[PDB]
């Protein structure tokens, strides 16, 4: 248990290093998408025309489904060292066993990696580029093989998690809370993780009250949604498997390759 | 919003039904865990094959040691989605729901409120059978052959990390409550008076685990965490039973009956 005040602390102090930490907020990314403004509109890529403009505008040689996912896991791999730097930011995550600390990295990257990625989605497409360039659902969904499987779950989740309308102040305790997750395979001293994890569950909580007062039960709505992350972290990783054995001249980066190993 | 006053009430009212519905509670399946007439115990299979001549087991039927558990573990199956499906009439509000979406809750719903339930008859070492008259120790489940033993021993994974959150029965029938109501089931005809009964029945919930576990820091958010896991759970459970379904080719009028 935490006062109140301890609480709100602990939120303020998140928020200010998650923006520290992530250059492409949710209020950028619905600034970009929600228009109104000539400074920040994105060039809008539906199509192997405007992806080859795309190429001039915004700013490899193979087969257009390759180098689009070669794009998502380079920024997949920025994902990861952006959400490392975070961890270290909550308080007790960098005292805890150096062990645990990559435990937690490994399985909590993922969880992490769509939940952000829906602040920068709407049901038809995606933000790309730091918000410079916006890619179509119905684009990604029409490349080759097993590709454009890849990319619909993702929007699916999105436009279901995108309903709870959460802001970054928000997003920065419940990323937290999935980082500090006391049951992620192979953890040495459980014990302290769910000690920091019922702190940020406590600020999560007074959070969402306060910052959604009219939102009833939106803490447990939000908690619900690891059901959905889950399901899709394991459809993404059996997709990757398909690929890995159709698509053997591809490699992966070795900071990915080593989150999946086991 | 609701006033507590409201929420207790509903809770009670929740308490008394799941009392009636279900033959073994948790605080009768822990009196008998914990040797507070000891049960049966069934250990290897000669005490199997004695358990089934002196307990009277309704699901032998004119087959192998492994293959007659399973069905055991069907028909008591059957029988818990008959004693949840008259459970959730008492929820507030379910029975006035589209008749679809009421059967269409109950379809995705019985299989994780099973194992929720399971685990109130479990412990580290076994499960109790017969409505507690008999007690089959995890370390046989476990040893059956084929994919039987890998079948059986996740629920009893399961159940010991649930058994950790230390419900008691007034806890787990607003708890089952919450499961059925579910507003994210395929299928659904009309969403928004299921969230509406669930939002309520969380609210009870929450202030429930607050009085009856004031120790027990955000105990409100762990539990929540372990229905997540059970929809992980359930679905590796269904894929296996496709694969005994598939692999170990009865009746046809059973097949039917254990669709
Ligand atoms: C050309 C081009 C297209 C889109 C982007 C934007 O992609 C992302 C941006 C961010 C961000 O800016 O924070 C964060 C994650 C992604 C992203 N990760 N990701 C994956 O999970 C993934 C991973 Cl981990 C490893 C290997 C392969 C993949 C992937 F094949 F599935 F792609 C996505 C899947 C679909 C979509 Cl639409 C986006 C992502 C940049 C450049
Ligand atoms: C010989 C013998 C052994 C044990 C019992 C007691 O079994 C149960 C009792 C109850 C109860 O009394 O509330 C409730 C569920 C089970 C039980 N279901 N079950 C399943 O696989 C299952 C589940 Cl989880 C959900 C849906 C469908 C099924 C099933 F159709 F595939 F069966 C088990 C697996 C292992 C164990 Cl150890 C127990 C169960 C009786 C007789």
């Amino acid at each position: 248990h935490m006062e109140s005040a301890d609480l709100r602390a602990l939120a303020k102090h998140l928020y200010d290093s998650y923006i520290k930490s992530f250059p492409l907020t949710k209020a950028k990314a619905r600034a970009i998408l929600t228009g109104k403004t000539t400074d920040k509109s994105p060039f809008v890529i539906y199509d192997m025309n405007s992806l080859m403009m795309g190429e001039d505008k915004i700013k490899q040689s193979k087969e257009v489904a390759i180098r689009i996912f070669q794009g998502c896991q380079f920024r997949s791999v920025e994902a990861v060292q952006e959400i490392t730097e975070y961890a270290k930011s909550i308080p007790g995550f960098v005292n805890l066993d150096l062990n645990d600390q990559v435990t937690l990295l490994k399985y909590g990257v993922h969880e992490i990696i769509y939940t952000m990625l829906a602040s920068l989605m709407n049901k038809d497409g995606v933000l790309i580029s730091e918000g410079q360039g916006f890619m179509t659902r119905e684009f990604l969904k029409s490349l080759r093989k097993p590709f454009g499987d890849f990319m619909e779950p993702k929007f699916e989740f999105a436009v279901k998690f995108n309903a709870l309308e959460l802001d970054d102040s928000d997003l920065a305790i419940f990323i937290a809370v999935i980082i500090l997750s006391g049951d992620r395979p192979g953890l040495l001293n459980v014990k302290p993780i769910e000690d920091i994890q019922d702190n940020l569950l406590q600020a999560l909580e007074l959070q969402l009250k306060l910052n959604h007062p009219e939102s009833s039960q939106l803490f447990a709505k939000l908690l619900q949604k690891m059901t959905d992350l889950r399901q899709i972290v394991t459809e993404h990783v059996q997709l990757l498997q398909v690929i890995k054995k159709t698509e053997t001249d591809m490699s992966l980066h070795p900071l990915l390759q080593e989150i999946y190993k086991d």
